[PDB]
């Protein structure tokens, strides 16, 4: 029908999640105009033209649509390859937010994955309080951007660096981790990298997960298939560890084991399989049947060890292979100070006391400005670099 | 601007139709950026090859979607030439009856001359005026730009005047309603510079309305317009259009009111002032016009009619017009006891067409078959980008 084409169309245009949606579209464009606006490219007359052609409206539209300049960096609060993460205040709002940079070129140089689509997604669309929220993304012809939810409590590696551990506290942070992954597992992914770095605290001291690059959805048998391992040393399951080509076809399981080294680490300061060299952790992790052993400390309760065990074990034994709730179920968790599902309604075992809306003091400091580090080279041929950041942005069509 | 009001700017911004990045036009970026972009040789580089695989599906569904040819029942060709034939159409879901022009990509893309189409979509979508033919739609592909205009059943002037040999009372309605006509195209900002019968249509009414705008431009501060273009059909061109061969030119909407007067001339001679056997004669009858134009013995034009005549063929700076639309309006030649400009358009038409169906072409010559395979594009080694001129082209109404 003309009416059912026109409406069809006209929801491909709106919906939040459609690949031709405003963002999409102003997306597309401005990925063209960015990567044919070069001396060498202008030469085709087509070209030229249309650039001529756009000039004035490719830029009145940077100018209307968000833009790094519309935010004033108030700190740098985290690092890494691909880019840094940094406290924001946007310029016209006033919010307070934590944005992160992704270098466009340093993905583009060896990264083999396109990993941001899963974390713009999750952090998008979770809506899930487990969850760091993603307010918008856009981007440019150099970095892209994901502006956050700022969780000014600090990580939660800060936290066991400031702090032995009481079991108590453990329980907490252990039992709102097994609800954060929990609630991934019900969006339908396998976190794969489980770790402190990624845990933050709320400006209550309540857990959510950030950093959500290694997420993947899982298949109809709830399994994933992967020929290469991801994770971090310390924390990777023995089984995405062995992960190779013959198959590696894994549960979620491997999040689980993660959970356990978690708090294993919270109780003893130490990762259960610390080694001299990563290469040993990693020897250290496909025995840990015989590696797994706790130091002569009185203070570990039995169930902190069973738990820890029952988590640092082969998959096909490991607890949380039957759902979540056999977890819930484990005595190490029975207290008398909150039950599950009201846990993240419970007063945290540590809640932060921040000065003012940019308190950064649960944050290690870091240099700041650096010098803008190098992007694409300039083009000779159409090379299309913006094209596989086509749609990455978030602002035209939002989910509210 | 608050965030509220640059949001909102840019969201109004997707839903403008005068807008360059109205949703239509970013959607034919896209829908362009797939064509020049899925060639083998070209699918070498990844993110061109991961960019296609990722819109393969969505892209398609588009073009399905979006208005497309075959939404289009041709019921006759009625016009061709220039880089396509206007055809009699009928939309196969509304059932409603349009005259379709069609524009190849390929031929504009091949002699240059890829640009013009621009003022022409522009001015029939908007225009909103009775003497402007009205742009309903206007769609592409990768082969043809489509323009679905109102059809005007009355034929054009070119055909009333092979059927008629025209009175002066009609002479006069025709050339009054051009008058009005090209001052409302004016009055847009534009010199027309192509005012000649074939453009000249008639509604079911007999009305006139201005068709073909592919040679209008904006007038600059003062109201000029440079240009280097070649001439066809000099035949209602002015002397300052013709001695502007090559941008060494600006002239004022005077021009117009010359090919006016040649209009004119032709319903009262029957034959074009400035006619010669080649286009070369023309042009130098034109040039000489001081001693080219004149009058044959038969006493039959009036006094005023060659008065108007000459007032309009004449050196732009003593034209008639130059002065404001308002000194041709006051002319003799156009006093009468039938009608008044401000409602001449209501009065009654002097050749009012007998329209058996809302598909009747009887006031349309049949034309030829064209029998040419309009050639195709060539399979690009690199980025030749073929769509990028006709890219925003797209158009739609509510
Ligand atoms: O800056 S973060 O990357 C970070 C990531 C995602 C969302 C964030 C929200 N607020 C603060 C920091 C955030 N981060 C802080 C210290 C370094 N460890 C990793 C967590
Ligand atoms: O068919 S047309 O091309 C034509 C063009 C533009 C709009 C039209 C609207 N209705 C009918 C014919 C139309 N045309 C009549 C015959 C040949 N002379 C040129 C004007």
């Amino acid at each position: 029908s003309f009416e059912t084409r026109f409406e069809k169309m006209d929801n491909l245009l709106r919906d939040p999640k459609s690949e031709v949606n405003s963002d999409c579209l102003l997306d597309g464009l401005d990925a063209l105009v960015y990567d044919l606006d070069f001396p060498a490219l202008r030469k085709n007359k087509n070209i030229d033209n249309f650039l001529s052609r756009y000039k004035d409206t490719i830029n009145k539209i940077r100018d209307l649509r968000m833009k790094a300049e519309d935010y004033e960096v108030v700190k740098v609060i985290g690092r890494g390859a691909f880019g840094e993460v940094q406290l924001v205040r946007h310029k016209s709002t006033r919010k307070v937010y934590a944005m992160k940079l992704l270098s466009k070129f340093e993905m583009i140089k060896r990264s083999d994955s396109a990993f941001f689509w899963e974390e713009r997604d999750i952090m998008a669309f979770a809506n899930s309080p487990w969850v760091v929220q993603l307010f918008y993304a856009f981007q440019d012809d150099r970095y892209l951007y994901m502006v956050m939810e700022y969780m000014p409590g600090g990580d939660l590696v800060n936290l066991m660096s400031n702090y032995d551990v009481p079991e108590k506290w453990a329980r907490f942070y252990t039992a709102e981790v097994v609800l954060a992954l929990d609630a991934i597992h019900s969006m339908g992914f396998i976190h794969r990298d489980v770790k402190p770095d990624n845990m933050l605290l709320d400006k209550s001291g309540h857990l959510k997960l950030a950093d959500f690059g290694t997420c993947m959805k899982m298949n109809k048998e709830g399994m994933v298939r992967c020929d290469t391992a991801v994770g971090t040393p310390d924390y990777i399951s023995p089984e995405v560890l062995k992960s190779q080509g013959g198959d590696g076809y894994y549960g979620r399981e491997c999040d689980w084991w993660s959970v356990g080294v978690f708090l294993y680490e919270m109780l003893v300061g130490d990762t259960p399989f610390y080694a001299d060299s990563l290469v040993g952790t990693y020897s250290k992790i496909m025995n840990h049947k015989n590696s797994l052993t706790f130091p002569d400390d009185n203070d570990i309760s039995k169930e902190a060890k069973n738990l820890i065990c029952a988590f640092l074990t082969d998959r096909e034994v490991r607890l949380g292979r039957n759902g979540v709730e056999e977890i819930k179920r484990h005595l190490f968790f029975k207290n008398d100070q909150w039950a599950w599902e009201t846990l993240r309604d419970t007063v945290a075992p540590v809640v932060p006391d921040l000065s003012s809306d940019i308190d950064t003091s649960n944050f290690d400091d870091l240099e700041e400005d650096k010098g803008e580090e190098e992007t694409f080279p300039i083009p000779k041929a159409f090379v299309g670099n913006q094209l596989p950041f086509v749609g990455f942005t978030y602002y035209s069509n939002r989910r509210y």
